[PDB]
């Protein structure tokens, strides 16, 4: 079965959440320590009530590619929902990783979206989490970077919650 997120070009969650088991068993046994980005698109429910299916996949295609161009090789990118994606920095810290993702925090934030003729904006709320020895469970991670970039996009605007 294809690996690949068709709208986006991102592989998909399955995938990713493979990366990831595969990352925290690094981070427990040989203390490699890798950066786990949970990234919400903000305002999705406005922007597919105006822009709709064709709209949206557009708008999502062109924020991946932002990502691909923002981190390079640094990070493992996923399409995880309808309007979340996902980033794994591998071998770096949280703290190593913020210039990054402060990085494209800014280049979405400023950047102008061409959907089907019409023009639209956005933000991300960036929910950060970090891989260590400390680890407990890789599921762990997954739930505060979750729980970070719900409580991220609570808040509105372009947002980074460590």
């Amino acid at each position: 079965v294809s690996s690949q997120d068709p709208v986006t070009g991102l592989y998909n969650r399955s995938h990713f959440l493979d990366l990831m088991d595969a990352a925290v068993q690094q981070a427990v046994t040989a203390r490699k320590p890798s950066t786990l980005a949970y990234i919400h698109l903000n305002g999705y429910p406005s922007l597919q009530a105006d822009h709709g299916l064709s709209g949206i996949d557009l708008l999502l295609g062109q924020l991946a590619g932002l990502m691909r161009e923002q981190f390079g090789e640094e990070a493992d990118l996923a399409r995880f929902g309808d309007s979340i994606f996902a980033a794994l920095f591998k071998g770096k810290t949280p703290e190593q990783a913020q210039a990054a993702l402060q990085r494209l925090l800014k280049k979405v934030e400023n950047h102008l979206f061409e959907l089907n003729g019409r023009s639209a904006q956005a933000t991300l709320s960036i929910g950060v989490a970090g891989l260590d020895e400390k680890t407990a469970k890789a599921q762990d991670v997954m739930n505060r970077a979750h729980r970070c970039a719900d409580d991220a996009a609570r808040k509105g605007g372009s947002q980074i919650k460590q």
